[PDB]
């Protein structure tokens, strides 16, 4: 069991910005009029694998000219409407206990090829946060609270950005998978961190440790498509202010991959990689008894699936 | 399939020292007399999991005073005599064959718990080297060729360091499991790398290249074990002369762990670690189509499997 000590928050308070959807529209670039979420028919190859999943190590050289070695995955994921799920922690009915457990355990209750952490929690409690649908089933409406979101909808739009409460629980081409994240990365294939921070965080005191939790380097992953449709997954290993990538590296990062859309999902120590149900990346809190590295018990989970 | 692009080799010539055990005998250490190899009953603890697999992430500082993060397994064997395995690339008969396969192909055929990449190959032909036993089968007599030997004996007496051939045919509480490597890291709790230099290659030009591979970081394996008789697998990610770890920064580490005897398997772009018949590491080689990496075709593997 992980010590739970490579923490990396965004907020000192209450999770999320306090203001509501209708602030986020006003409050945009004249770019992108009064919509504050986009939309892409995802990919639909039957003639292809469901995923392709690439491992990188590049070197980094950050603004002080400092190199750095990262390395993590990219997954590409060719039939997202058939093989993506969010899955709850443990197993249906996960998030009304509090319950957290590691990726690899939730991945296996449903045979997921690559899976990843999820969402954010609340890291004293296990309280689920942001908006959750899993497989068509409601599990979690945050209210309209303003993070960054992730859905599929019933007729295959991948969708990416601000939603309200009214969007997500649209009957009409419903969604049948919602996630959470924090930081909406790439808009339009365009840096839109710094539009980030002014919606998804309160004008207070708080935009100080905000804008650390960007500008630290730290274990990241991430949730995109790239032009085709097709769904790309992201994960670097690291750790808070050692090792690893700031929101920016991972934005131009993902730019330089093609991907058009993408949000951040949780880091820190929560950032794990699981492929074919067996951990296969470096996470950064230590176990509890000793100096080994040990994955975190986390809250919602990103799983790839046979069709 | 990888380009096989990290290569990291010990000879420049034929593989191995051109002289026999007898001149090994004669040319080690007064404090070792007569006897080149180790001995020591391996652990039977039937009341205790098959292996403990821990993660480490540490920071290396080398000679000239540089730091360095280096990732890694280290995974520790209970019962060493039932559930460890040398096994034959992609199957029994595949030496024969000159045949190469990625480990986690290999270990899927026995459902290893861990496996790692075992030893060195002809990396043109795909040729086996060293002397290979597999589950009391003799797979290859190299004809006494002198390198760093790993093998359990039908007792299970775990064995380290130099053999004869008559050694290793003998019928007397036969070989179970052998392996070869190239370098003997710990001896008696010491590190024994130079003494290694002076037995494992010829007293030519081919010492520089072999000095180098000794010397230079990159990515590393050994097989060792503790003073209980547990058998110790160790993996460092890495990259020649850019990541990783040199053979006395290997020595060390083991040595801090409190290994007692350990050989230096293949390094490189060889290097992989295999959980549960998944990648679970970060190759160095690059793919034959990217920059993304990809494991190696390799030859034998060392797997640990269920009783
Ligand atoms: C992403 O956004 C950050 C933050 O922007 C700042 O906060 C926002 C909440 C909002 O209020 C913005 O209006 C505000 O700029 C950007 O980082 C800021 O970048 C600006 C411009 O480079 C910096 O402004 C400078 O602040 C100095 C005091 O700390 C001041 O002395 C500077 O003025 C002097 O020097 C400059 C030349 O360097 C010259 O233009 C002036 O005329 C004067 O000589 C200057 O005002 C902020 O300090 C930065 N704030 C932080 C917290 O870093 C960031 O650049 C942006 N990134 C991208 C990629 O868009
Ligand atoms: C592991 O082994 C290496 C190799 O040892 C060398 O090669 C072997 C095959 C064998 O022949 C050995 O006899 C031989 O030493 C060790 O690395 C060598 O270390 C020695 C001693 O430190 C070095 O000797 C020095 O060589 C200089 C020329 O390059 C020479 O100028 C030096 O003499 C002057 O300076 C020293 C003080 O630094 C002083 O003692 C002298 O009196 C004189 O002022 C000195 O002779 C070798 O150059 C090293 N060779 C290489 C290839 O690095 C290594 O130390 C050892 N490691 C461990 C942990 O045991």
């Amino acid at each position: 069991h992980s010590s739970d000590d490579d923490l990396l928050l965004p907020y000192t308070k209450s999770h999320g910005p306090s203001h509501s959807h209708r602030y986020v529209r006003d409050c945009q670039p004249v770019a992108h009029g009064t919509v504050t979420h986009e939309t892409q028919a995802a990919s639909k190859h039957s003639n292809s694998p469901v995923l392709e999943s690439n491992i990188f190590i590049s070197d980094i050289t950050d603004d002080s000219g400092t190199h750095r070695w990262v390395s993590g995955h990219i997954t590409e994921v060719h039939d997202p409407l058939r093989s993506v799920s969010v899955l709850e922690p443990g197993g249906p009915g996960g998030c009304a206990h509090n319950h957290r457990e590691l990726v690899e355990v939730t991945a296996k209750t449903r045979k997921c090829l690559v899976a990843q952490n999820g969402g954010y929690f609340d890291t004293h409690t296990g309280q689920c946060l942001g908006n959750i649908i899993s497989d068509g089933k409601l599990v979690r409406n945050s209210g309209g609270i303003q993070n960054a979101q992730f859905g599929i909808r019933k007729d295959g739009t991948l969708v990416f950005g601000y939603l309200s409460e009214d969007d997500i629980l649209d009957q009409e081409n419903p969604f049948v998978q919602l996630i959470s994240g924090v930081v909406w990365l790439l808009r339009k294939g365009e840096i839109y961190i710094n539009e980030s921070i002014q919606a998804e965080c309160d004008k207070t005191q708080e935009t100080g440790n905000f804008r650390h939790f960007v500008d630290v380097i730290s274990a990241r992953t991430a949730v995109g498509h790239d032009k085709e449709g097709k769904l790309i997954l992201f994960h670097v290993d690291g750790q808070t202010d050692v090792r690893g990538m700031n929101l920016w590296q991972v934005a131009k990062f993902l730019k330089d991959q093609n991907v058009m859309n993408a949000i951040n999902l949780d880091g820190g120590g929560s950032a794990t990689y699981v492929l074919n149900g067996s951990l296969a990346s470096y996470p950064s809190d230590h176990c509890n008894p000793s100096k080994w590295r040990c994955p975190r018990a986390i809250s919602t989970v990103l799983c790839i699936h046979e069709r």
